C-alpha cells in the first residue's frame, strides 16, 4: 500500500472513500464540519436519523454526496469528547482498514486530525500507530493456500493533516513504514512451517539478505564450527536433529568504524518437540514459533536497512532444531560451553537458553555497546504477563530504561523482571558449574538468571516473547512481528532519528 | 477342519459325537425325538434327571447308548419354544465347539436342524452363521509359543440337514469357509508383531499372493515412488521410520472387461507411536493392530479368489510405520498431498487419515464403482459405538446402504454417521487448505470429513474399525477378523452370488 | 418484534428499509430488478462500482433514493444463482438482522421471494428458518447486567411474498413465533445461574404457568414424596444437596378425552458437580445447563399453548441438585427403584439417568402413545455426534423415525445411535440388577440401553442434547433452545398442523 501525506481540503480532494470521524451525539470537530458545510448539510442530515451512535470504531458509509469530490464518505466514530488511548486509536484505525477493504475503491483519504490521542503528540506518535496498523494490517500469508486472497482493491491511502504538522506525519509514516516492513519479514518466517524453516533455511535467507545490502556481510557458521569453537551447549541442542544447526551473522556497518556496536542476539529454534524431555501434543505446532526472536532480528535489521540508521548492528541468530531420537542429548548430560562453565542439562526443553548462552560469549568478540538476546524463553513469562507485555530482564538499568522507554513510544510494551542474586542458587548443580532449570518457582527470572552468568562482559538486557510473539488461536492465529517495533524504536532513539 | 453336508438320519449316522438340541423342560424337537426312540427313551431318561435345564448352549455329554451308531451324544440346550436371535444362536455352536476341541473324537455330526433362528432362513442365514463360528473358532496363533497347542482330534464336521435344504446348506458352508479362511489370513497379519510385520513385509505377502493366483496382479510402490507421486501427506507419516513405507496395489480382474472395479483402500500402520505426538505407553502395544484395515482388504480378496467372484477388484494398501526420530515429521508441518490440496499436520498421530487421502487420490485411476476405505483410525468411534459395531460415513447413499445391509446379513454390523456440512470447519487452517484435526467434538465424523474431501471423484464410504478389528484384553485378545465378513457380504451382493 | 406478512409490491412500501438480495455479478431477481427501475437505475449504478460481490449475506445499506418509498435500501448477496442451504439461508437472515438491529429504524421490510432455499417450498418451509432465526436473534438475557442493552429501534418486520403464498408464509411465522417463544423461555431458565434455578425454583415456574392456562393442570412431588413412591434412584441423586428434589408434572389436555398423550420427559439437574464422584473444576460452571432437558420441555410446552394444539401432553421434570456432601450418595450405594429392579450406583456423576429412570416408571399411569426424555446426559455424545446434532436412541422404530423426520424439517436435527442387546452387558453388576455405567466405550448407547430398562411398557426415544443445548465459549456462550423446534415440529405432526 502506498501511503502519503496532503495538507489539503478534506472536501477538495478527489478520492474513492473518503474517511471523517463523528463522535458520540454526532458531535463533529472542525474538519468534519467543513466536509459537512460542503455537502451543504447532507452529512449532518444523516446522522440526526441517528444510525451512527459514534462509538469508537462505529461506521456509516455513503455514496456520492454533491459538494464534495469523494466517491464515498466514510464516518467513523471517535467516541466521547476523552482523548483515545492507543488500543482504542488503534482499534478505530483497524475499523476503518476492514471496510476499506471490501470496497472497490482504488484510494481513500483519511481526514482524522481531529482525534485526540491520550498522551501523543498530533503528528508524529498519533501517525506512527495509526500508520503500523493500516501497513501491518495489510498482511496476507496464503502462500499455502490453492485458492488465493484474490487481491484488494486499495493501493493508496492520503493522511490529511495540518501543513505545520505535514513533515512529522511524514517521518512518522517513513518509520512506520519500515517497521511494518520488517514485521512483514518476521511474521512469514513465524509462520512457515518447520518442515521448510529449519536453521540451513534461515542461513539462505540471511546469505540472500547479504547479497542485496552493501553495508551487510553475512557469515554462517555451520555445526562443525559451532563444536569447534567450543559450544558445547549450542551443540548440544541440536545434535539431536537431522536439520543441523547454525549461527548466523549478520553485520551493519552504518556507523563509523570505532562505533561500538549494538548486538541483538535472537533465538532461533525452528522447532522445539522438547528433545527426550518431550513435550505434550497438544498445541506442539506452536513451536514453529519457537524461532520467533532470530525471526525479529531479521525484521529489526531489514528495518534498519530500510532506513539507513546510522549505527553498526551485530545480529546474530542462534538456530537449531530440538528433535528426540537416538543421539539426542539425555537429561543428565554435562556439557562445556564456550566460556568454560559447565552445564548440567537436566531438562532438554529448556534449550533456548543453551543456544543463546554460547552465543553471548561468541558476541564479547564485538566489543558492544549494548547486547540484547530476544527469544520465546518461558511458558512462565506468560503466566506473569500474559499476551500483552514483553518481559526485560537485565544487567544494566540505563539499558533497560531505554528499553522500556522505546515500547511504551512504539506501543510494544515490555515490563521489567528482578534478577535478583536470590534467585541464582535455583541452578545450582551438585556436579556442574550450573543446571538448566531453576524449578517451578520464578521461571522467567531464573531463565534470565542463567543468561545473566555469560553477559558479565557488556551492558546486556533480555526479552523474553513466549507470551507477545505469536497468537495461538481465532481467525488471527499466527506471528505478531513483536518486538520489531520496540527493537526497532530503541535503534531510531541510539541514533537520534 | 472339513465341513460337509449330508441328508442322512441322525440315528443312522457313523461318529465320533452326535450333537442333537434340548429345550426347556426336556422338550424334544423331531430330530432329537427321533434320536430318543432310536436310543430306547435313553436320553429322555438321562433328561428326566435333571440335569440339562436346556437354557441356550448348556451341554450334558452321553458315552456309547444301545440303538445308535454314535459313540457319543452331545445334548445341547436351545432355550424355550422361540426362535434365538443371533449372538445366542452363534453362542450355542461356539458352546458345541468347546466341548468337541475337548474330546479325542475325529468327526462330529451336528443334527441342530430344529433350532429356529429369528430372521434367518433354515438353510442357508443360519448355517451361514454357524459355519463361520465353527471354522474362525479353529484359529490358533501359537507360533511365538515353546509349547504349541496340542494339536486337536476334531478334523471334520458333518451337518444334517433335510434334502430340500441340502444345497442351500452348503452354499452357506462355501460361502463361510471362504469369509473364515479370509479372516484367519487377516487375524495373523493383525496379531504379528511390529517387528516382522512392517510395510515391507506385506508387500511381501502380496507379492506371493499374486504369484498364486493367475487373475491377480500385483505392484508394489516404494517410498521414491510415493514421494514422486506427489503424495506429500503418505510420505510425511512414514519418513520418520527406519522401516520405509509401501502403497501395494492389488488387482483382481474377475469381472467384465469393461466393468467398473470395486476399489478397497485399507489403512496399513504397521506400528502407531503417535510420532513425534508421541501416545502414551499404556496399552501402546495394540497399535501392532493398526494395520487392521489393511489386514482386512488381504482376507477379503482371499475370500473371493476363493470363491472366484466374477467382478474386478482392486485393492490399495497404504502401508507405514508411525516412529518419533530426528527426521520424523513434527506438529505444525505443511504438505501437498497428491491431489494439490495442503494439510497443515497439527497432530503426527492423525496419521491414518494422510496415508489414505493420497491413496484416494491414486484410486482415482481405476475408474470405479466404489471406493470403500477401511480404517483403525479413531479412538471417538469407541466412544461412539464401542466394541460391537463399525463406524460408517461415505458421499453416497445408496453405497452406504449396501454396506449396511451387508453387515446386517453377515452379523458384522455398521452403523452410519452423519458428515454433516457444519462439521468441515472444524477442520479449517489459517495456514493451509485444511488441518489434519477437528478438536475434540465429533472425532470420528472429522476424521470421515477429512477423508471425504479425497473422494468427490467416486462413490465413497468409510468404515473405523478402531473398535471391532480387534479384542483388547482377556484370553480372547487378538485381531477379530472383522470386517471380512461385511466386505465380503457386500460383493457377493455385488455378484448376484 | 411484530412480524407480518403483505403482498404489496416492494417499491411501493414506506418503511425506514427494505431490503433485497442481489446475486454475485450483481444479478437482480425479478424482484430486486422491479425495486431498480423504481430507483431509476440507482441500484445497478451503484452494484457497478463493485463493491458488493454478492456472496451469501454480504451487504451494501443505501440511503433515501429518489423513486422509492423506503428511506434506506439494504442490499444483500445471495450468492450464485442456485437455491442456498439452511445454514446459507439462515446465516444471511442473521446477517440482515445484525445490520437491522444497529440502525435506528422502527420497521424493515424483508422483500426476499427472489431467494430459493434447497428442499422447502417458497412459503412455508424458507419461512419457518427465517422468521425463528429473525425472532430468536432478538434475544437478551441481561439480568445480571449493571448496563443493560438499549432498546432497539425496531419493533417490526414485514415479509413481503406473492398472494397466493400469502397464508402459507403466516403459518410459517405463526409456528416459528410459538418456537422462539417457547425458545426463549429454555434460554432464559438455561441461563439463570445455579443458585437461582434450583429445583424449588422450577416449581414455581410451573406453578405459575399452571394458572394462566386453562387446559394445564400442575402437580409437584417433594423429596419426601419421591421416596414414599419408592424413586430410590431419584432420592439418591436429590439426597446430598440442601437444596430439595421436585418431580414436576404438567398436563396439557387439547385432546380428546380418550386421545392417549405424549409424554416429555426433561431431565432437570439445576446443578452437576458429580456429587461424591466430583467433577474437574475447569469449565464446570456449565453444568447450570444440566436442566437444559427440563427447560426444553418448558418451553415446548409454551410453544404448544401458543398454538392450542390439540393433543394431550403430559410434562414430567426430573429436578434435583447434584453436590457432594457428608449425606451424599456414595459410589458402590444400591438403590432401589421405583419399578422395582436394584441399582448399583458406581458412579455419583452418572446422576442424570437416575433421576430419569423412577420418572420413566411414574409415566406409566398416563399410558401414553410416546414416551420422549430429553436429557443433557453424556460427554460421550459430544464425542459421537459433536455440537450440531442431537443423539436419539429408542425401543419403536416408528416414534425414532418420526422424530429425525420432525429434527429435519425443523433444521433442528437428530441422528439415532443403536441400542443393540450387545452393549447390555456392560451394564451388568455382581449385586444389584445393573450398575449405573458401562464403561469406557460406547457411552451415549449405554446410558440409552440404561433408561431403556424402564421405558418397556411404552413406545419410547431418547434424546442426548449434550451437545446442542448450549454454547460453551465465545460471544455466543450460553443456552441455544434446542431441542424446542424439533420436538415441537414433532408435536404439529402428530396434531396434523
Ligand atoms: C523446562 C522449563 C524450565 C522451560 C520450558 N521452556 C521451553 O520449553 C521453551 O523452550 C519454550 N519455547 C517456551 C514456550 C512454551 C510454550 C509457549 C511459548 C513458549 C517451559 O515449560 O517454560
Ligand atoms: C490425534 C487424533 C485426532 C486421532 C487419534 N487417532 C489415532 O491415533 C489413530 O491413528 C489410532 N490408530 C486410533 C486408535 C487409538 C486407540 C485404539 C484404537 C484406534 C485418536 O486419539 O483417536
Ligand atoms: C460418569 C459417566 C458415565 C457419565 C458422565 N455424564 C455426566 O456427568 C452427565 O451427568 C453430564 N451432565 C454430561 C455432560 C458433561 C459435560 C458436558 C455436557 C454434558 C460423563 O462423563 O459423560
Ligand atoms: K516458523
Ligand atoms: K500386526
Ligand atoms: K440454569
Ligand atoms: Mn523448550
Ligand atoms: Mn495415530
Ligand atoms: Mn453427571
Ligand atoms: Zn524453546
Ligand atoms: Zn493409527
Ligand atoms: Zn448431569
Amino acid at each position: 500500500m502506498e501511503l502519503v501525506v496532503k495538507s489539503v481540503a478534506a472536501a477538495s480532494v478527489k478520492t474513492a472513500t473518503l474517511v471523517i470521524p463523528v463522535g458520540e451525539n454526532r458531535k463533529l470537530g472542525a474538519v468534519a464540519k467543513a466536509v459537512d458545510l460542503a455537502s451543504e448539510g447532507a452529512i449532518s442530515a444523516v446522522l440526526k436519523r441517528g444510525d451512527l451512535a459514534g462509538k469508537p470504531g462505529q461506521t456509516l458509509l455513503l455514496q456520492n454526496l454533491q459538494g464534495l469530490k469523494a466517491e464515498r464518505v466514510l464516518l467513523v466514530g471517535s467516541g466521547k469528547d476523552e482523548a483515545l488511548g492507543d488500543r482504542t486509536w488503534r482499534k478505530l484505525v483497524a475499523s476503518v482498514a476492514g471496510v476499506l477493504k471490501g470496497l472497490n475503491g482504488a484510494d481513500a483519504v483519511l481526514a482524522l486530525d481531529d482525534v485526540a490521542v491520550n498522551n501523543r503528540d498530533a503528528h508524529y506518535g498519533k501517525y506512527r500507530l495509526l500508520a503500523e496498523t493500516l501497513l501491518d494490517g495489510e498482511y496476507v500469508f496464503d502462500r499455502f493456500k490453492s485458492q488465493k486472497v484474490e487481491p484488494r482493491a486499495l493501493k493508496k491511502v492520503t493522511l490529511l493533516a495540518d501543513k505545520a504538522g505535514q513533515a512529522e506525519v511524514e517521518r512518522a509514516v517513513k518509520h512506520a513504514s519500515a517497521i511494518a516492513t520488517g514485521m512483514a519479514f518476521t511474521r512469514d518466517l513465524g509462520n512457515l512451517p518447520p518442515n521448510l524453516c529449519h536453521p540451513s533455511f534461515l542461513a539462505e535467507q540471511a546469505k540472500e539478505l547479504g547479497k542485496a545490502h552493501k553495508a551487510l556481510k553475512v557469515e554462517v557458521l555451520d555445526e562443525k564450527k559451532i563444536k569447534d569453537l567450543g559450544m558445547g551447549a549450542f551443540y548440544a541442542v541440536g545434535q539431536g536433529s537431522d536439520q543441523p544447526p547454525r549461527l548466523i551473522v549478520l553485520n551493519y556497518q552504518g556507523g563509523k568504524k570505532a562505533d561500538k556496536p549494538f548486538v541483538l542476539v535472537g533465538k532461533g529454534i525452528t522447532f522445539d518437540t522438547g528433545g527426550i524431555s518431550l513435550k505434550p501434543g497438544a498445541g506442539m505446532d506452536e513451536m514453529k514459533y519457537d524461532m520467533c526472536g532470530a525471526a525479529s532480528v531479521f525484521g529489526t535489521l531489514r528495518a534498519v536497512l530500510e532506513l539507513q540508521l546510522p549505527v553498526n548492528l551485530v545480529c546474530l541468530l542462534a538456530c537449531a532444531e530440538n528433535m528426540p531420537s537416538g543421539g539426542a542429548t539425555r537429561p543428565g548430560d554435562i556439557v562445556t560451553t564456550m566460556s568454560g562453565q559447565t552445564v548440567e542439562i537436566l531438562n532438554t526443553d529448556a534449550e533456548g537458553r543453551l543456544v543463546l548462552c554460547d552465543t553471548l560469549t561468541y558476541a564479547e568478540r564485538f566489543k558492544p555497546q549494548a547486547v540484547i538476546d530476544i527469544a520465546t524463553l518461558t511458558g512462565a513469562c506468560i503466566v506473569a504477563l500474559g499476551s500483552h507485555t514483553t518481559g526485560l530482564m537485565g544487567n544494566n538499568d540505563d539499558l533497560v530504561g531505554q528499553l522500556l522507554d522505546a515500547g511504551k513510544r512504539a506501543d510494544d510494551r515490555a515490563w521489567q523482571l528482578p534478577l535478583f542474586d536470590e534467585y541464582q542458587e535455583q541452578l545450582d548443580s551438585p556436579f556442574a558449574d550450573m543446571g538448566n532449570i531453576g524449578g517451578p518457582k520464578a521461571g522467567t527470572i531464573t531463565a534470565g538468571c542463567f543468561l545473566s552468568r555469560f553477559a558479565k562482559a557488556y551492558n546486556w538486557a533480555h526479552m523474553d516473547i513466549a507470551g507477545t510473539a505469536w497468537i495461538s488461536g481465532g481467525k488471527d492465529k499466527g506471528a505478531t512481528g513483536r518486538p520489531v517495533p520496540l527493537l526497532t524504536q530503541y535503534l531510531l532513539d541510539r541514533a537520534g532519528a
